[PDB]
């Protein structure tokens, strides 16, 4: 039964996208809010099918009445909700399933004060007594943004979904859209896919009963603190976080799942932002968490570094078995020219370990990576040589010299000798920790391949999650070589 | 030991006949005149009759 619900939801939105190109993220987002009792905000230039989406969602229900209205600076509440005689509200707002209000950032004060009570309570003041409003979806579109200190900020804080629609950009999708014969005022949804009034009231009870896992809630446990330490981060109150749980629980209910999935957190990119400055910060902070702390991407990166550090520690401890012999050469030269090993070493940026560690540049080091292009000139011509510490930083100058037993001695500030050595040709402890970390990467990748088929997930976001998981698996495979 | 609560959201459509109780002389059983702890959320939006 729960698995068959994802087929009907995926088939319902397929018929609604007939005639609307590059609008898949706008139709699937309005469908989730219509079946859960939420709202959706649209922002963009006038002329991007912002009014057709308000008239297409009414076809999914058996008994749904649409309402299109443009809020003006001189508009009166008697034209939106209905004029009084006791109020003739036949076919307006109190008895409408889907209402559309274009340009909400310019209405009168009498309309804005009454619009805040029709969302939190879904009631209307019909003169004396009050009556419920069966509003299933509230969509509002405009073009500009409200002021930072005005009376229009109360309605913006209550709107959960805030989408930023724009014009088309693909050339192939523009030719089919420019020449479309599909009627926008017809009914392209079959009767078998239309939901009834009994199914809408039953789904509202099963949404709040969705189990909340502890591992999925760990993402919001850390992402909430990231939006508070940065001054450029938008202010997200507790009312916005409480309404985001209803949208996240309903996203997995219509996808054939019983619990909240970590992949449903991508919908927060259109709910926390509020202007053009917060758009580049919300989409960047979520992308880091979705490619870091989501599928244990960043959790395995910091754990892999401990295995590499442990492997280098065991290599420098057993360096007394393999030394470093430097062969000599004949010829006629004024200086004692030395030659390196032939086929024994062929890498350019090879690493050389050491026995007793020293303090170079007021810091410790365990391995010094030299360059094959500069080692041949120092062993023959002479002079000074450079080299970075711990394989990082700039190539600093060291006190390298030759020894009596054909070895390399590195001195510091206290004239301390240290014979260098090269790493030999995997210990049992390193292979044990590497096998356990590789098993966690395969288990985490299996969870992403079982929940990515959700309908409320954009298509361009799948290319970044797959590329991030492949980067972690490619770094662990290089250490076991 | 004997404390009666009263949780009512103060809305702009609220009337004095609902917060304190409707009249018949006023049915104020379990409202505001006979309550130990009263809670009124959002008080900056009530009417002039309730504020007075
Ligand atoms: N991006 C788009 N893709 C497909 N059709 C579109 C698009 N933008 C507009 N249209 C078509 O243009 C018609 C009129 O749209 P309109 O209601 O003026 O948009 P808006 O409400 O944004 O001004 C609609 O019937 C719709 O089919």
């Amino acid at each position: 039964h729960p698995h068959l619900l994802a087929e009907r939801i995926s088939r319902l939105s397929s018929s609604l996208e007939k005639g609307l190109y590059e609008r898949s993220h706008a139709i699937r987002l309005c469908l989730l809010a219509a079946l859960s009792g939420e709202s959706v905000f649209l922002l963009g230039p006038p002329g991007i099918a912002k009014s057709l989406i308000a008239r297409r969602l009414k076809f999914a229900f058996q008994n749904a009445r649409a309402f299109e209205y443009l809020m003006t600076r001189f508009s009166t509440p008697e034209e939106v909700f209905g004029p009084l005689s006791e109020r003739l509200t036949s076919g307006y707002l109190p008895e409408a399933e889907i209402v559309f209000l274009d340009e909400i950032w310019k209405a009168g004060p009498a309309i804005l004060n009454t619009l805040l009570t029709a969302i939190n309570e879904r009631q209307f003041r019909n003169g004396a007594h009050v009556e419920k409003i069966p509003m299933r979806l509230l969509v509002a579109a405009s073009n500009e943004l409200p002021e930072a200190d005005s009376s229009l900020e109360a309605l913006y804080d209550r709107m959960l979904i805030r989408l930023w629609l724009d014009k088309v950009q693909d050339k192939a999708n523009f030719r089919s859209m420019l020449t479309s014969q599909q009627d926008e005022n017809d009914n392209p949804v079959p009767d078998a896919l239309q939901v009834t009034d009994e199914e809408y009231e039953r789904w509202q009870k099963e949404i709040g009963e969705i189990t909340l896992p502890d591992h999925v809630f760990e993402l919001i446990f850390m992402l909430r603190q990231q939006l508070d330490k940065l001054p450029d981060a938008p202010y997200v109150s507790d009312r916005r976080w409480k309404k985001a749980i209803r949208l996240l629980q309903a996203s997995a209910f219509f996808s054939g799942r019983s619990a909240v999935a970590p992949v449903d957190l991508i919908l927060l990119k259109d709910c926390l932002w509020y202007d053009a400055q917060s758009l580049n910060l919300i989409q960047q902070q979520i992308d880091v968490l979705m490619t870091g702390h989501a599928w244990q991407q960043q959790g395995m990166l910091t754990r892999l570094g401990a295995i590499v550090q442990r492997h280098l520690q065991l290599q420098q401890q057993q360096s007394d078995k393999t030394a470093l012999t430097v062969i000599r050469l004949g010829g006629i030269f004024s200086r004692r020219q030395q030659y390196q090993l032939p086929v024994n070493v062929t890498a350019s940026t090879l690493t050389l370990l050491l026995q007793k560690p020293l303090k170079l540049h007021d810091m410790e080091v365990v391995h010094i990576s030299f360059e094959r292009s500069a080692l041949e000139q120092w062993l023959s011509k002479g002079g000074e040589i450079r080299g970075k510490l711990n394989g990082i930083g700039f190539a600093q100058k060291l006190n390298l010299e030759v020894d009596s037993a054909q070895h390399l001695v590195v001195r510091d500030v206290s004239l301390q000798g240290s014979t260098l050595a090269l790493p030999g040709s995997l210990p049992g402890e390193i292979k044990q920790q590497l096998e356990e970390l590789e098993s966690d990467w395969r288990k985490q990748h299996a969870l992403f391949s079982e929940q990515q088929k959700c309908l409320f997930i954009p298509g361009d976001w799948l290319g970044r999650i797959e590329a991030s998981l492949q980067d972690v698996g490619a770094q662990i495979r290089q250490a076991q070589q």
